[PDB]
């Protein structure tokens, strides 16, 4: 009982931390690709004002 | 009559105790094969969450 303790303060929802590693992989890949987006808008801008 | 006293404080239900005998084999077996089980159900998951 005491050990089922602990696991209850370590309990890895193992599932739910390999989700939601997943979901910040994605995110983080998401918000690089927009600063991409964020160094190409001012380019556009170099060439339509030059 | 004294032996038989004796015997009595000594009296070995011989069928009872071969009977008991077989059924803690009997359930030590059954409650290992279920140690391997909760031995198996956790690859399982590793193998559903990788």
């Amino acid at each position: 009982n005491l050990t089922a303790a602990e696991s209850r303060i370590r309990d890895v929802d193992m599932a739910k931390e390999m989700s939601e590693f997943t979901k910040n992989n994605i995110l983080s890949q998401a918000s690089q690709a927009m600063l991409a987006q964020a160094n190409q808008q001012p380019q556009n801008v170099l060439q339509l004002l030059r």
